[PDB]
């Protein structure tokens, strides 16, 4: 028998699933992935559940200070959101030292303003927890409410946890392929050569964004197809791929993205309001989303600023990844225009120019310049000048993207290392504390 806890606030809105309350402890029936089957101590209805909204009793996810699965760039951009203040922190899985513990704490730089530092967690066997040698703890518990009341060598003195809003709930149960009666596409977003994007909404309580397709050469099964597999390739910094409406015109259910796409939000008036280490970050995200494509030996064949959606919480999620395959030349690499052959160097080029779109505030590349004017000016060996605002490491990158040889551009995988790290020197990364 194993007894679970509620973590937040959820109102049911399937037919099967169970209302409950932060609190609400409930019987696992069932792990049926994403959805759990539950029985609710507070009502005795069983029910489904959306696993991620709540943990195993008494287990640390339980608690309001611990992250679970969280990497050292993620705490620091949560720590750094809306809604934090000096001296926020969390506890979470130490991503270099697996089976073990850091601590974030949010703090203030005269000579740099708004940062976060982290503190490994030391423990070998005896059992309890300290950061340095002559302050032991028996639980992580008392180690925050020492670090509570003053901080006793740290950078800051913490106060209340790190905030954080209700996680996505899951999609539906067994609902890959879904009726088209579900949907009402109530606005229209786009729309372009090949179908239209759509502000939906799915059974009333759901809003999501719909592509729908026009029928091309592109059979109908070899379609699905590629959607089942990509629908595998679930990464937090891929858009999220929901379901499908098999029968044509095929319809895809993505999540919505309050944004919009990179181009537009730059573009904006909130995007103009950006300095130049958020605009970083977002390339961070991008590069470690590519990065997964690449380990994965994919490639994603349309990268740019246009195919990059932004979430309300300014999150960036590369968009139409598989959808390339299945069916312009600025951000196309010499390789790919002149003999079509794209690689994941080919998008490493292609992320090359996004980067410049990212710092340029979504700015054509190659402004005053014709596509044909533009082809002959690379053969010449010709690259775009280093724009205004941008820094020159940073300018460095692109131009390591840009080489003509394809086997000389760098990984996605370094790319992201980098660009996560920008404004860190390695030996920095972790606190030492005496
Ligand atoms: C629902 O499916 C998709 C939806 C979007 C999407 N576009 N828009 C805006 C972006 C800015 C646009 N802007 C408006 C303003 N504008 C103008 C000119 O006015 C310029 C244009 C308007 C539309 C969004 N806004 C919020 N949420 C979203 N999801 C989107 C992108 C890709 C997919 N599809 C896939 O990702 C996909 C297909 C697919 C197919 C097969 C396999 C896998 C597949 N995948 C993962
Ligand atoms: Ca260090």
């Amino acid at each position: 028998r194993i007894i679970v806890v509620a973590l937040y606030d959820y109102e049911a809105i399937h037919h099967e699933d169970l209302s409950f309350q932060k609190g609400d402890q409930m019987v696992v029936l069932e792990e049926s992935g994403e959805w759990w089957k539950a029985r609710s101590l507070a009502t005795r209805k069983e029910g489904y559940i959306p696993s991620n909204y709540v943990a195993r009793v008494d287990s640390l996810e339980t608690e309001e200070w611990f992250f679970k699965g969280i990497s050292r760039k993620d705490a620091e951009r949560q720590l750094l959101a809306p809604g934090n203040m000096l001296g926020s922190f969390m506890i979470r899985d130490s991503e270099t030292t697996k089976g073990s513990y850091s601590l974030s704490v949010r703090d203030y730089d005269p000579r740099q303003g708004d940062t976060v530092k982290h503190y490994k967690i030391r423990t070998l066997d005896n059992g309890g927890f300290y950061i340095s040698p002559r302050s032991t703890f028996s639980t992580l518990q008392e180690l925050v409410d020492h670090y509570k009341k003053g901080n006793d060598g740290l950078c800051q003195k913490l106060s209340v946890p790190c905030m954080s809003s209700k996680p996505q709930k899951p999609w539906e149960k067994d609902a890959w392929e879904i009726p088209r009666e579900s949907l009402k596409l109530e606005k229209k977003l786009g729309a372009g050569q090949f179908g239209e994007v759509w502000m939906a909404t799915y059974n009333k309580h759901t809003k999501v964004a719909v592509k729908t397709m026009k029928p091309g050469s592109m059979s109908v099964e070899a379609f699905l197809a590629e959607a089942n597999v990509m629908k595998t390739l679930q990464h937090d910094k891929l858009v999220k791929l929901h379901a499908v409406v098999t029968k044509e015109p095929i319809y895809i259910i993505t999540e919505f993205m309050a944004k919009g796409s990179l181009l537009d939000f730059l573009k904006s008036d909130e995007g103009s309001k950006q300095p130049l280490p958020k605009l970083i970050d977002f390339s961070a995200q991008i590069a470690e989303g590519m990065a997964f494509i690449e380990q994965r030996n994919y490639i994603h064949r349309d990268l740019r600023a246009a195919n990059i959606l932004v979430s309300a919480s300014l999150v960036c999620k590369i968009a139409d990844f598989g959808l390339a395959r299945v069916i312009p030349i600025k951000w196309t690499a010499p390789e790919a225009i002149n003999f079509g052959s794209f690689t994941i160097k080919s998008d490493v080029w292609s992320f090359g120019i996004l980067l410049m779109e990212i710092v340029t505030y979504g700015r054509i590349p190659y402004p005053g310049m014709s596509n044909p004017e533009v082809i002959r000016a690379l053969e010449r060996g010709y690259r775009m000048p280093r724009p205004e605002n941008c820094p020159e490491e940073l300018y460095n990158i692109m131009m390591r993207c840009w080489k003509n040889r394809p086997e000389e551009r760098p990984t996605f995988e370094y790319i992201q290392s980098v660009l996560d790290d920008f404004y860190t020197a390695t030996e920095s990364q972790y606190e030492e504390i005496p």
